[PDB]
């Protein structure tokens, strides 16, 4: 559906591009569309709270301080995200139960994976100002990811 | 057989989580039980003595300081880890013939993979205090692993 | 066909051995043959350039500097590669499009994946010594890779 390679030949300087540090773990090979930034440190609180509302066409990044000590994402918070119709997660943290998650319908990108739990006392900010990768994002940007990468920009593309 | 994440739950602090440093090799996802420690370097000759004993239920932790340069694992070493049914090997080093390895009803999880391989002299000690990835090991404590991590149980 | 465990143990020290820096990125798990080099950085204009020759028995050794910011080799470059026969690319630089690159026959190991692609000017040097991976590559040299590791050999360990 999403051909970031493409897109980068298209739209040239217009995108952002973000480091080559993220993996897939979900279940879509490639994804995309509106994003709501959240920022966080091993607690999902938060993410519960922006996953419990629909999210068809849009796409969560999650500023989780790119800790690989604590997973920001697991098998049940994906299968809500599934629930409410997400795009994907793009998450500058880690995941976990992998095997689980490669079997549900929806994008995921993370650094890597670690068994341990984040707390969930809901602790962070959504719809704020992030950066990582080398690159900055805000609500509302257009995020579109795939196995060779994942490219952030202004306006939808298509 | 196994699931690092859901034992988290359950034991939290009471399992040690080692740092995400390793890759599966073997054909099994998820594999577990009582340890036994080896130390040594780019070399594997005490391996063999270690692997030709029985090792049902056992999953044999090589501290191999780490060393990407040899490979303490080939698809040989773990055909007789196989025939002597070991539940899996956790490398802190490196294997080899990794396509090999894939097939094989074993886990495996180590550093990377490098075609040189180690020599045979019989250097290392056995059940002894092992430290890497930010954890210690000790023979007898339990360990567990699939594709999510590697966690240990002291005892 | 390649074994690089196997030749290693049977060559020892006649062979060379790159840095565990590479991952499987084409369709092929090994390939080797005689190799041809290129050096550039972030401009596969030469890559397309060398590709356009029949690479039978032969690998294109690219170094692109290590660059992750540009991607050297795509589909398309890709598919020009298998067009002429070449037996595999081994590039110390980025690749792109690694969905399509997994179903091309041809082997390719690089050091990861950029959605960006490279510029096309060209510039760059052909079939010169080029050193990566702690290993330095000269044109006429055999390489043989699988997923396990890539080696280096003066002669040839294989047929042609």
């Amino acid at each position: 559906k999403y051909d970031t390679s493409e897109l980068c030949d298209i739209y040239q300087e217009d995108v952002n591009v973000v480091e080559p540090l993220f993996s897939n773990f979900g279940g879509r090979a490639s994804f995309g569309g509106q994003i709501i930034t959240v920022k966080c440190f091993e607690d999902n609180g938060l993410l519960y709270d922006l996953l419990e509302q629909n999210g068809r066409g849009r796409v969560l990044v999650v500023d989780g301080g790119g800790s690989v000590r604590r997973a920001l994402v697991d098998a049940e918070l994906a299968r809500l995200a599934v629930q409410n119709e997400w795009e994907g997660l793009v998450i500058y943290g880690a995941v976990r139960q992998v095997d689980d998650l490669e079997e549900l319908d929806i994008g995921i990108q993370a650094m890597a994976a670690i068994p341990v739990g984040a707390a969930g006392e809901g602790i962070g900010e959504s719809d704020v100002r992030v950066n990582f990768g080398g690159v900055t994002f805000f609500s509302g940007d257009h995020l579109y990811a795939d196995n060779t990468g994942i490219i952030l920009s202004e306006d939808p593309l298509d």
